[PDB]
DNA sequence: GAGTATTGCATAAGACAACAGTGCACGAAAGAAGAAGACACT
DNA sequence: AATGTTGTCTTATGCAATACTC
DNA sequence: CTTCTTTC
DNA sequence: AATGTTGTCTTATGCAAT
DNA sequence: CTTCTTTC
DNA sequence: AGTGTCTT
């Protein structure tokens, strides 16, 4: 029956309960065969990536461009969060300039403070001399994202639901549907991101003004196991951030701190 | 403080949890105001109940036009399943034309029979007087679609990716990448649809064969309750068809058969 | 009927028995009105060639007959290569199944290695011999009789008089069979289709067991409906329908 | 649009509730455009309400239009619940006629259940009886213009001739309305009084006939707590019910919680 | 049911989809009943799309010709008499239909004199109505005269029936279908063409449009199982689009 | 009074989303409406 | 050089407190 | 006889 | 007039031999 | 001192 | 000297 099966599935690349039950074999072999094949393996996962989140605040800062037309004529918003304190600060401009990056980047440091490194992406306007200059003198480090996939980026473009969900609701419930007009667009954005930071974020335990002022910062953590490279659980480590997507966990030997799914992390003993 | 709660919704467009533990209101309340409010509509009320099924074989045809390079000049692939006995039917074509969608029909005829009805979107070739007429001489009923929002046609359009890649796997199996060489076109049909229609498909307990042949077809189903619109569990029903996704069932008083979400039927004591 | 069977018969040239069948009609009438019409398993299979004027410029037929069940398959090709048998018998396999034997003459195309390793990986059997001896290549010959009269009589009965256009082919090739395997032939009461598969109608499940309260597994049941938690079977004696965890059931032998 | 109304109303002589909803006036105005025509004023108004449905019992009656001469006999039948009327020119009130009348107001508002007539020569006829008992419709006679029996056909009548005398004076028909326009003018006549709204009500009477097509009804607990009576629900899917008022015809959405059966 | 449909049929001739709705038989059964008689493109919205049509009938005499105007979408049909062959007689049975059914949108037409005619060109364009003079169209003449021809030898009429009695035939004739069925159709043409319209407003919804955004402004005519037919209170466009891509308005 | 249906309420339990600068661009196919020359109108 | 996000949306259980039905 | 339009 | 669908895909649970 | 490649 | 539907 194996070889019978091989034979079988080379001509008709025939499933495995196909050839398990034509051929009685068990599941195992004929998934064996399946996978033993190069062109029917066409499927697998390969799947990972941690956005990643910062231990404290005013240390990972995200930043990117949305267009938002009811703002128009400055009708590009540009928006920056922190990954720790999920506080949300954005401001409006014409055009998409490195003067706008490094104005926007003021203002939020104005209002935050100034960050460890800010995260942007591939943009012409993020990666001018200028830009880099910038960043240069007041030191921030630069960490840009893939070309093309701002999955990287989502802690930020999360964000741009918000304040594009939020700008609607309120637009609309002071009256305005096509156009918000020129002379309460900062009353508009003022109350916009005022709601959205000193009130909590549905089920969120805090306000992110207070997670931004008042961070919970665990000096050492409590043990956990986290599910290594072979699928294997490997206890002798601590978890110092779990949130819903991600945990951040320390191991006990040298206090590395890295960044991993929820789904690869148990509590130990 | 009903009223301070509305209040500030009605500015700021706070979430209910932060409205409830502001305001100290419980969570049914402070969930209504979100829902009284029109700029905040939720909604999210799309009736999930959707089904395109049939109940016997030659019964509810499905047939829809895809491209696949591979069998250029004559890429076009026309695709006809049978809803209830899951057998595919594929035949090449190089341009869609109404005289190419009766040739199809006419070769799915030849192998499965006459059907009942073809359900299909509204094309160029399906609407044409010319294929109505052809429908009108072989006594097919015909039922077109919504103008662009093609998901009822899904289980052939889904065979696609079903045939597809059993093209591909069968072509980079004889060393075919780019281009099938004329030759050999009609050969990979036939393995194709042999190695399909003539064996399981993944879990399925019959064949494709063995379910348009040979397929079962109850007396009278056991009884079972279905969820109504209030939300209510009513008896009086009777499942005739329980698959993955959908299931058919009959109402004992009338015999009137009807379509439904699995997730909508439990079993009747 | 009297009509509607005529209409059939001028579109299709159904047989007698077909059209007596389908509307109702007794022997004599439907055999007179073929009369007055001026163009009127898987065991072994015969495979041969046969050139028809009237499908060029592709005008060689393959056809494939099943000795036990009297199918008729045919693909049109424009030579006569080794590639070409191996083509249409990948299409009759398609169609109908692995059978386990072909028999075919002496010519080259089916007796080549290129042929006979495609056999070879199929597992089909090949027996040849005198080409057209009457053991034999008689019955394959009488398919190609039938097939190219059904041929020329349905094109002269949509207006093709000698040569079918590269379009409608394939559409006459495909009413051809439709006619000549989904209807009852000649005095035949019964239509090939249904001669090779046997379309019983299930009226009920495939039988399973259960387990009962004391933990044992009992046979006598087959099960009707397979739902999200749960499974409805019936007992073949009282026809007594009951609902039991899916975890509860096995197939029975 | 207070001049596209206007025009209207010299042309058909569109009741009020029509103009304001056709070209958007406020209700006193229509109003007073009524109130400023002529023969908006003879009138005569025959909406003067049971609790039966449409096709219960009807009324019929003839009258006399020379205008409308050779064939002057109008045979007219009104609806006592939707208030339609329907009505065909004779050149003599036979028992065919009524025949020929019946028949038409069967073929536009289908079979009633009953019709109420007088004790004309052509009711009580053996060609009337043979019709009718072929058509199972009931029938009642009475005395020939009292105040129970024959109560709307009586205004009916006067309805359909002060409304084609006036939309025939507007085309230049004054003494004689020509044969070749009668089914013509009638038609329009009809057309204006059937399918466009007259007086005040909540639907036009080609709706009022044409519904019986509706909640169970429910009650919608409001923002006070209170139970509110008065709506029905048209559609209840997931989280959500839609409601309507029975007065007004408006339709709100609410959550599923809010809503549970009126009676 | 089986007693209560043969008498129907008797005198009415009626076919079996409404003989199965009002005695309550199966199909198979009211079909052999219209078997055992001897006498025995979908449209969108009403009252928009017409399609008028003459007829000649010699049993009609002298007033031998007729005029069939059909609602295409609604499946609905009217009919007159007349004698010659006039735009006066074209403008009558217009008026006439117009009380019948409602003022139409468009109409088509057929080639002929009297629809082209200056009195007929601008008595449409007076009542809003456009011409196009564009196969299916004469359906209902035979339509019209297959049930002449049963009700008139229902009651006895074989040879040219009497002026005095015309009418009476054509009322019975117009009832014998818009009230019963058009042969194959699961709702008769009154509630196609008159209960589509009673409905005063539906409820507010929303609908995804190509972008994915989500529009306001729609109000839901139709609402069954899979699709609802939803109306723009802008324009009073009419789309049909799947219940997964509605959700509520407010 | 005592058993019980039901209301109040709180999580939790699967999920659904849309965030990515704008999406409209082109093409075939079958069917319907607008435009230039010709020979009647007057 | 540099990784997918949470903010909500409905319904499904487990336990106090009215409002009922004997 | 062109474009113009609705669908895939 | 005319309804998001399944065949894989990985990693966790109940019946019988060294 | 204009015209391409990158990315958003 | 003005235009008008029909053919395509
Ligand atoms: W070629
Ligand atoms: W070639
Ligand atoms: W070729
Ligand atoms: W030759
Ligand atoms: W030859
Ligand atoms: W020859
Ligand atoms: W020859
Ligand atoms: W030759
Ligand atoms: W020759
Ligand atoms: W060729
Ligand atoms: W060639
Ligand atoms: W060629
Ligand atoms: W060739
Ligand atoms: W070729
Ligand atoms: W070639
Ligand atoms: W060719
Ligand atoms: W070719
Ligand atoms: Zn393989
Ligand atoms: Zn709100
Ligand atoms: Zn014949
Ligand atoms: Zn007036
Ligand atoms: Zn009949």
């Amino acid at each position: 029956p194996l070889r019978e099966a091989k034979d079988l599935h080379t001509a008709l690349h025939i499933g495995p309960r196909a050839l398990s039950k034509a051929s009685n074999i068990s599941m195992q072999q004929a998934r064996e065969v399946v996978q033993t094949c190069p062109h029917c393996n066409s499927a697998p996962a390969l799947e990972a990536g941690v956005n990643p989140r910062g231990l404290g605040p005013l240390q990972i800062w995200q930043t990117d461009f949305t267009l938002e037309p009811r703002m128009a004529p400055r009708s590009w918003l540009a928006v920056t969060v922190d990954t720790a304190s999920s506080a949300i600060v954005v401001t409006q401009h014409g055009r998409v300039t490195s003067v706008a990056v490094q104005h926007h980047w003021a203002t939020a440091i104005a209002v935050m403070g100034r960050p460890k490194a800010i995260k942007t992406d591939n943009g012409s306007c993020f990666t001018s001399k200028s830009t880099r200059e910038w960043m240069a003198r007041w030191g921030i480090a630069h960490t840009t994202g893939i070309p093309g996939n701002s999955q990287g980026q989502a802690m930020v473009e999360r964000a741009n639901r918000m304040m594009k969900d939020k700008i609607r609701v309120l637009a609309e419930g002071d009256g305005f549907m096509k156009r918000i007009p020129t002379s309460k667009q900062g009353e508009m954005m003022a109350k916009a991101m005022y709601a959205l930071n000193h009130f909590e974020r549905g089920e969120n335990t805090k306000t992110p003004i207070q997670k931004h002022w008042r961070p919970t910062v665990l000096t050492e953590g409590p043990p956990v196991k986290i599910r290594i490279e072979t699928g294997e659980w490997e206890k002798g480590w601590n978890v110092l951030v779990w949130g819903r997507g991600y945990a951040a966990v320390k191991n006990r030997d040298t206090d590395k701190v890295i960044w991993v799914p929820s789904r690869k992390v148990k509590p130990d003993i």
